[PDB]
């Protein structure tokens, strides 16, 4: 079967392991464990085709490393990770998307940009605002809670099909 690399960033706590975790193992995670980088495996299937999803989990709070260029350098896909309820995760999504087009060496890097957290009453993030930077970057915007699963697989499964048509 198909093998996609994909890679989740995000700044520290938007919920980058959540969302991971509740898509391998549907177990929400309430303790908040800070990730180096994890790498997790499934297989889908995904407009019929069965594939294989290689998932590497990365560190919000993360300085320079030559190590954190290798894994994006082999990632295909990325998800982009904001919490709706943090509008400093939010503006740093443009630093990500910078230092993945950089690494990539490319203006057409397939991506999905995620505002976690859509369960919680205390949202700082508009959709509106949201979908105007995803329609600016060329990319789809889903809105997720890894507490609730709401948008968890459709995240994944996006980034997938946006691999699938960038080849
Ligand atoms: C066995 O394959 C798996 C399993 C789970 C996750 C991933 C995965 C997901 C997303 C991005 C990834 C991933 O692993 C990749 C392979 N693993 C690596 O650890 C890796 C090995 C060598 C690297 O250097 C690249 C070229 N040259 C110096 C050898 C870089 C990384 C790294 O990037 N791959
Ligand atoms: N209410 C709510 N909490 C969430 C959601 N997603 C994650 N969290 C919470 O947010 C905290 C951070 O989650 P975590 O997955 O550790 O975030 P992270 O991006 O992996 N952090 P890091 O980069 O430091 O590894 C956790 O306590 C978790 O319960 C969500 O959708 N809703
Ligand atoms: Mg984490």
């Amino acid at each position: 079967m198909t093998e996609y690399k994909l890679v989740v960033v995000g700044a520290g706590g938007v919920g980058k392991s959540a969302l991971t975790i509740q898509l391998i193992q549907n177990h929400f995670v309430d303790e908040y464990d800070p990730t180096i980088e994890d790498s997790y495996r499934k297989q889908v299937v995904i407009d019929g085709e069965t594939c294989l999803l290689d998932i590497l989990d990365t560190a919000g709070h993360e300085e320079y490393s030559a190590m954190r260029d290798q894994y994006m350098r082999t990632g295909e896909g990325f998800l982009c990770v904001f919490a709706i309820n943090n509008t400093k995760s939010f503006e740093d999504i443009h630093h990500y998307r910078e230092q993945i087009k950089r690494v990539k060496d490319s203006e057409d890097v397939p991506m999905v940009l995620v505002g976690n957290k859509c369960d919680l009453p205390s949202r700082t993030v508009d959709t509106k605002q949201a979908q105007d930077l995803a329609r600016s970057y060329g990319i789809p915007f889903i809105e997720t809670s890894a507490k609730t699963r709401q948008g968890v697989d459709d995240a994944f499964y996006t980034l997938v099909r946006e691999i699938r048509k960038h080849k």
